[PDB]
């Protein structure tokens, strides 16, 4: 059914559907769907879903010139953790991410993989049974009671990363990046946020070394920014982005209460404009509204009301993704978007409208979503969410 | 005569005329004098004017409830200069600002002194007459090329400060903070800002020190911490306020150039709002607005528009006092002060209109300011500018 209270407004009047390159992409409009990860991928080798994947992805490519940002995919098996979410570093992984980039690209959109590595995130009893390390910045300091217990029940306590894990880790991230843009991908998105490995380094909560990757704002912005580096001179700026989350407090992040936060990720932001006027600008910067610290609290709630994102744009001054609760609030993104150089990505409602641009263009009115079914094994809440035709034909209307 | 071109606005049914509490004081108005150098001074020794300086001051005072930041002080002769500027290190200087605070007080408002030293911004040859140094974060680095120069001509080069001539110059902050409030004052200013020494050691252009005083965000803003902490120790945190001025180029600051600056302030921003969540909220934070990164320019001049202080807001949450262009633009100022914790710092029109306050309250006319007078050893330009129905009365109406 659709979403019963819910005032739609045409947005097609707004810079939202004025076009914009980004990196080498010709965007037709600023409506991106952000990565949302969907637990579709099979176990063993984390492979992208056989069945379903490509027909997921075709559904919300449909709109000509979208920019498709993919579901969180590990650059190495030590950076993962889930066994039915996908990697991008095998050769069976890659040959469904190709079927995947072909069927975007037939569509005439855009796709670009976030590379994504869990540190305290992952569950280290899957990560024990594979004999991988379980991974963070500091080893004193836990994700919660939990995660902290099933380390120490799996013999896989929380290990604090080496000089030189860290550095295989970059190797990973190059690597996973190569694989990615040779089967057919525009680019990557380096995840940083939202409490995954990258983000456990930024946050001083997470993040007590004492070594040079920690102690200091440029301390603990070291590792994201040599990742940032490796991969700008592997494959392009014009082909790396980046997500930051600076207020988010999702797996135990500091978030606002943090007094030294925003400096945090200004410096960041910084170092980025940095890179941009020496010739190379990332490009974009995706980042998290603090209109959302948790995406699976409903809209509206997890609202943190004493920050704002807006100090990026007086440092960064490229492209800006921003993703949070706009779905349900086009008189938000009417506003947001007359900037520029402004993206709006949508999250839940992408999952269940494969028509969203359309829906956001003509101030339709929008599936509602099933969270139930956010991580299912199924087609179900997957692929079967229907387009405002088929919904009308369905009679949704009249529910 | 008049303001030309100005249309005014009456500004009374807006927050400006609502009073606030600033560390003890009850301001019933929110439009600041900020501080404002008049070199009238005497010398020798730095003395506040013996014939003008109380009638300014009360003139300036005249509308109850005003909160008034003075021209800059230095803490000492070796902090100092500008012989015409003066100083709150000596009984001679005191005796002359309790009469001024007196007279301040008796018109019911409020008088903060603001600490100055100068560092590289001091003139070399008069230091060196007085047997002092040419003090600066680093020696390799010079204001400009004149300066140099009147330094080498001098015999004063350009002096790195050492540890030990920093924790002087804490002890002098200390000491004159002291005198300032046993002298009646209600408070004082740290005058971080402008290109001043403090400045000097924020901004890594100025700074380019190896030890813990310079080479990363924390150690350029230590010298400016410790002083607070030291101030905040010495007087009470509700009697000391910061002055910094992220965009300002002044005195050769870099300004939005840097790509780290919002990073730099945003530091020393976290690191205020985490002393007033642990018991010691400094009474104000002090910003110099990017709409003026030059004063001696005219208005609408060396305006910075890639850059906002909206941060601050996300991470201070204490009184924000801004200044800058704000009195040519009463349509800006109606938007600002709908945020219930901004004050208005008036600069240039205060000096001209000593009824400003009233002025802004009924949307009257202001007095054209006269730039040449700004410096000079003259009642002329100082004591003289006419109340409104003065100005009526000589007929400024029909100029
Ligand atoms: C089911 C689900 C999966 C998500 N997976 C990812 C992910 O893999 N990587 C990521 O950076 N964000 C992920 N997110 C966060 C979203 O990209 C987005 O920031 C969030 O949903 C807020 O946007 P929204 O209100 O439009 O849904 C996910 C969110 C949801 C609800
Ligand atoms: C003549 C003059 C003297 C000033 N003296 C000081 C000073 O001693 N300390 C300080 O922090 N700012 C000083 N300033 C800067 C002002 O406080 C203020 O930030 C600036 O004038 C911008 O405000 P406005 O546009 O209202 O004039 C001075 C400005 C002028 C024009
Ligand atoms: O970032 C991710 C990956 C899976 C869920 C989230 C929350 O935003
Ligand atoms: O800060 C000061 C002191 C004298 C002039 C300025 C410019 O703002
Ligand atoms: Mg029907
Ligand atoms: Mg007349």
């Amino acid at each position: 059914s659709f979403v019963k209270d819910f005032k739609p407004q045409a947005l097609g009047d707004t810079n939202l559907f004025k076009p914009i390159k980004i990196g080498n992409n010709e965007l037709l409009h600023r409506a991106v769907i952000p990565p949302l990860t969907r637990m579709r991928a099979l176990h063993p080798g984390n492979i992208p879903n056989r069945d379903w994947a490509v027909e997921y992805y075709t559904q919300r490519a449909q709109r000509p010139g979208t920019m498709i940002i993919t579901e969180g995919a590990f650059i190495s098996p030590q950076a993962g953790g889930y066994d039915n979410a996908p990697g991008v570093w095998s050769e069976e992984q890659m040959v469904e991410w190709t079927k995947i980039f072909n069927a975007i690209h037939e569509k005439k959109s855009f796709v670009w993989v976030q590379l994504w590595v869990l540190g305290w995130a992952a569950f280290p009893d899957n990560l024990a049974r594979d004999g991988l390390r379980y991974d963070s910045a500091s080893d004193n300091v836990f994700m919660d009671a939990e995660q902290e217990a099933k380390a120490k029940k799996a013999n896989n306590p929380q290990h604090s990363l080496t000089k030189d894990e860290i550095k295989q880790y970059i190797k990973e991230y190059v690597q996973a990046a190569k694989n990615s843009i040779a089967a057919g991908a525009d680019g990557v998105e380096i995840h940083s946020a939202n409490g995954y490995l990258l983000n456990q380094f930024l946050d001083p909560h997470s993040n007590t070394r004492t070594d040079e990757y920690g102690g200091s704002i440029e301390n603990r912005a070291r590792f994201t920014l040599e990742v940032v580096d490796a991969l700008v001179e592997a494959i392009g700026h014009e082909k790396v982005g980046l997500r930051l989350s600076p207020y988010g407090v999702f797996n135990s992040m500091s978030g606002g209460a943090e007094t030294g936060i925003v400096a945090q990720y200004a410096y960041v932001a910084g170092e980025l404009e940095k890179r941009a006027k020496a010739g190379k600008r990332l490009a974009f910067v995706h980042l998290v509204e603090p209109r959302v610290t948790n995406p699976f609290l409903t809209e509206g709630e997890g609202e943190y009301e004493g920050g704002s994102n807006d100090f990026v744009y007086s440092i960064w001054k490229g492209p800006v993704i921003r993703a949070g609760n706009f779905a349900l609030h086009p008189e938000v993104v009417r506003e947001e978007v007359k900037d520029k150089r402004t993206l709006i990505g949508y999250g839940r409602f992408f999952i269940s409208n494969p028509d969203l641009v359309d829906r956001l263009e003509k101030g339709l009115p929008l599936n509602k979503y099933d969270r139930d079914t956010f991580y299912q094994m199924s087609a179900h809440g997957y692929i079967d969410y229907p387009t405002y035709e088929e919904a009308l034909k369905l009679g949704w209307d009249k529910k």
